[PDB]
């Protein structure tokens, strides 16, 4: 398994060198070469490990959802809710300025030019990881410890909240809330996890 | 006297048939000449009471806030939080779409070069307004009411909800929020009071 090792480590490195680069500078302001020199590999490795600019971009936000499908251990017995859905919040808002980009790229690609292959497989897990959220929160109304109301209320309010403090951390001059301050992303924890959570 | 009431009648029914205006059909879609005959007086009559339509934006944008200002019984001494904390959200969401239009409409054609006369009233009547809020969090604060923590903290927290909430409001799919659920807001209203409070 020796040459596969080295081909994801070297896939990776892109990976993550590339993110940088287009939350750096800009989405659109960033090529192949760019990346293929912010890694130093000389522009042939990365034409093997992704054919084109557009398919990091969806491999970014493929795996953007296959981290958050790991976080939810997809095997409901049992485990503890609320912290999973404080990982829950924790994720949606650990990078505002990336999450503003993945909206960007899917905008960006989908309509223009879209690798569909991607762009299909992707809201199949959006809409897998959608249906693991409402049932997160179905086994949370069970326990008795969210609020006895639809789903959807739910789901629209966590959905609410996380696009609000998002567009918080980047509209205006909050740039001292968005460089540490983790004592905001603590409190905004604790204020999703006991976000319509039942008062006798 | 009664020679006094009559100017009021034009422009708060003017104002008022105005908005409703928008909402339905389109901000810019809609001029003078419209609103004249959606009351059925002559231009001429609106013109004296009301210079241009543009102008027209801020009166409603100022009365909004001027009674948002209102609301702040900063007049009273017993002051009773909560439901004042609750009466401010319910003010704050009761036409989601109102709030995207002051909204919009502020990025409009107001906030360049035009009737800056009445556009600087809104700055001074909002950071007046900003003021009473911050306030009441301070006091809410001082019975132990939300946590111990800065009191921007909360208002950073009940914007970026009330901003995403209107983004909701304002989603897609999302036509049955506005009139089938009433109970998604007495939802949100129960999430608003009871967000950000303290624990044992």
């Amino acid at each position: 398994p020796r040459k596969v090792r080295e081909f994801r480590r070297r896939e990776q490195e892109i990976l993550d060198t590339a993110l940088k680069l287009f939350l750096e500078q800009g989405e659109d302001s960033v090529t192949v070469e760019m990346i293929a020199d912010a890694v130093g590999i000389g522009k042939g490795t990365i034409y093997k490990h992704f054919k084109s600019k557009a398919e990091i971009y969806l491999r970014l936000m493929l795996d953007y959802e296959r981290d958050l499908a790991a976080l939810f251990h997809s095997e409901d017995v049992a485990r503890d809710k609320e912290a999973l859905s404080r990982a829950y919040f924790e994720f949606r808002m650990r990078d505002p300025q990336r999450y503003r980009l993945f909206d960007r790229l899917e905008e960006k690609v989908v309509k223009t030019s879209q690798v569909p292959e991607m762009v299909e497989e992707l809201h199949k897990i959006r809409a897998s990881n959608f249906e693991r959220l409402t049932q997160l929160i179905k086994e949370r109304i069970a326990d008795g410890k969210l609020e006895n109301v639809p789903p959807y209320f739910h789901y629209c309010a966590a959905w609410a909240l996380v696009h609000g403090a998002v567009a918080l951390y980047h509209s205006p001059f909050w740039r001292e809330v968005l460089e540490d301050q983790e004592g905001f992303f603590h409190f905004l924890m604790d204020i999703g996890v006991r976000m319509g959570n039942k008062r006798k």
